[PDB]
């Protein structure tokens, strides 16, 4: 297989987490770029769903409703994309609330340490959280505060240094397991995809085939293959696993607006695969 030349970008972040733009801007731009549709996929939240739906309806661009869920498997950080699930589901709702509170707590303790050595305060970080309580907070907002304070040129510079996972300031966020996340997403009627699973900058080691097999047995629907973080060998490895188990194969930009170099639409999911996501997920039309 090859990355599709046309289709949907199903991996896009907004101000409701670590992106710089609104759901409306995402939809408007996705249409302008000739995309067939888009998804919102903010971290550990559905807070931008109503805004995204409204935009989609006003601008006339099909939308997938999604969330990027922070998770862990043994010692491996794993991000799970969850699409078209019941947002009022009590298990998934409380798991997100817990992750957001754990994130808040962690990110505050990181800023407390960073402020000993850098000119940043909790309020400078809060200034970078664009939707307030409705924004899922994390390291990008710290990086942004350090750029607003003049310590680094870009958000990516900050991550190369003080905000890096290697640094003495770093704290990990307590996260649910991939087995729990998959059960919750399937419980809520959704479709679950392992995000950029071949990406080494994320982890000391990638998920192994055995860990992927156990997630497939849990109900994993798919693998994000077309992503700038997956090198060629890993794309072939993941495509093979997907072919062997009949998994869906997705692509997306991981756009965060000005927060990353990733271009909206730079990788895509084909129309057939989006069809299938929609058919497997919950009918949210009306809700
Ligand atoms: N410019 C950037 N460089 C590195 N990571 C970024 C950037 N913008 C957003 N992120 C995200 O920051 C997240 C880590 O934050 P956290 O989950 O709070 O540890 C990773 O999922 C990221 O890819
Ligand atoms: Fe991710
Ligand atoms: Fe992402
Ligand atoms: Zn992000």
């Amino acid at each position: 297989a090859e990355p599709p030349a046309q289709g949907w970008d199903i991996h896009c972040h907004t101000v409701f987490s670590d992106g710089t733009e609104t759901p409306r801007t995402l939809v408007e731009q996705a249409r302008k770029l000739g995309l067939h549709g888009v998804a919102i996929a903010d971290h550990d939240t559905t807070a931008g769903w109503d805004e995204a739906t409204e935009a989609s309806e006003e601008i006339g661009l099909p939308l997938l409703l999604g969330t990027e869920i922070t998770a862990v498997d043994e010692d491996v950080s794993v991000h799970m994309l969850a699409f078209q699930y019941d947002p009022s589901n009590e298990h998934i709702s409380s798991m997100f609330a817990n992750t957001r509170a754990a994130r808040l707590r962690r990110t505050k303790r990181m800023v407390e340490r960073l402020s000993q050595d850098f000119p940043i305060t909790w309020d400078d970080v809060l200034a970078q959280v664009k939707e307030g309580e409705r924004t899922t907070i994390g390291r990008p907002h710290i990086a942004d505060a350090l750029v607003a304070a003049g310590v680094y040129e870009t958000r990516s510079d900050a991550f190369a240094d003080a905000v890096s996972a290697k640094s003495k300031y770093y704290i990990p966020t307590p996260s649910p397991s991939t087995h729990e996340v998959i059960a919750a997403v399937k419980g809520a009627g959704g479709v679950v995809v392992a995000a950029h699973a071949g990406d080494p900058q994320r982890n000391r080691r990638l998920l192994s085939d055995e860990q992927l097999d156990a997630m497939i047995a849990d109900g994993l629907d798919g693998l994000e293959v077309w992503h700038r973080g997956n090198p060629p060998e890993q794309r072939e490895r993941l495509l093979t696993i997907a072919a062997r188990h009949d998994l869906l194969v997705t692509g997306g930009s991981d756009w965060h607006g000005k927060g990353k170099p990733n271009g909206l639409g730079e990788n895509l999911t084909d129309d057939d695969t989006v069809r299938e996501i929609l058919c497997r997920g919950v009918d949210l039309i009306g809700r």
